């Protein structure tokens, strides 16, 4: 009295709410700072994404949320790439579908800058150069910095690190709004109150 | 207006939700023979069991159902143990919190067998032997039987892989009705039925 293809189809139902249920948590660990249980939820993340072989355009959405995430948390520290991560961030961020607003380009040229300030911050401008290279191919200035190895330059007061966090935290707040409604969460929370 | 300690205890009612339904999916995985739906399925259960710190007595019965049919699954084929995949699933199975009926002893003998004939059957008599010592420390017969390299003898016969296969199957089956009625994948079937 089994059907398989129905199995499969529930089977691919579940994953889509486990999905958009890691997005979320994925997100307020990025938002409170909670290190490990990100990579917790990430690790559970890349394996139930993996249970899907065709997306809809609001899950491709959920899963290069994720994946920026991912590159943006990784970002001061392979695996096919021969980019940093937050060059590889910035290859998301121009891909997703999504409005080219003010937050976006906020958000994009404070990376862009953030790859190079980061080499510098760990001490390989060799890198920092490197990375200069493959996203600006005020250039002559930035340059000039790297070589000066002016990693303290007011330039970088503007364009901080944690301006660069706060402005993606905004963005994470935005997600965490839109996906605060999904089944997976909402059946979860319901539990919780009820005990209580 | 958000409590972090009521957004902890969301995410792990929906990670033991999650587990459920993972189980589900290993167990139908691996009685349809769906190799690859098991690998994607266990990966998925291994991270998502790392989201819980501490589990009740059903939830650690569910991730040692998990480890043993993945012991199983790797039978024919470290990471931090020098034990066979088959003797591995015997320290498991012998530790569940259930019942030692005819059925558990059925399961248990054919996995003691079937440690040894696995590697008779994969040209590593050597092995052989020091899987027999590890597990039998009958036993002057299965002895001979191992150094004259013996594979084929009428005592694997009736304690043959695909015997413990059927044997293991049939306890499959019994999770799998236990496990049927679980919140997630109820709730996945009814949207499914829905379509249709
Ligand atoms: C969350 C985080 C990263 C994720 C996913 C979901 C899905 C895929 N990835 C990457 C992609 C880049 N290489 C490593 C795996
Ligand atoms: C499904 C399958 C294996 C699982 C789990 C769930 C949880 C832990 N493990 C093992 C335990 C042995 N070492 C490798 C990880």
């Amino acid at each position: 009295e089994e059907d398989a293809g129905l199995v499969a189809e529930a089977e691919a139902v579940a994953a889509g709410w486990m999905l958009d249920f890691l997005c979320l948590s994925l997100c307020r660990a990025f938002r409170d700072g909670r290190s490990e249980d990100f990579r917790r939820t990430r690790n559970s993340a890349e394996a139930i994404i993996h249970g899907l072989s065709s997306l809809t355009a609001c899950q491709l959405r959920t899963i290069y949320i994720c994946q920026f995430l991912t590159r943006i948390a990784a970002g001061k520290t392979e695996n096919d790439e021969r980019i940093t991560p937050l060059e590889s961030a910035l290859m998301i961020w121009g891909s997703i579908e999504k409005e080219h607003d003010k937050l976006h380009e906020e958000i994009q040229n404070l990376i862009k800058i953030q790859a190079i300030a980061v080499c510098m911050e760990n001490g390989n401008f060799k890198e920092a150069e490197e990375v200069f290279e493959r996203i600006f191919g005020f250039k002559s200035k930035l340059l000039m910095i790297i070589s000066q190895k002016d990693t303290f330059h007011s330039f970088f007061q503007h364009f901080s690190y944690n301006h660069m966090m706060e402005k993606i935290k905004s963005y994470v707040n935005y997600v965490l709004s839109e996906k605060s409604s999904t089944f997976l969460m909402k059946a979860a929370a319901k539990v919780v109150e009820s005990k209580r």
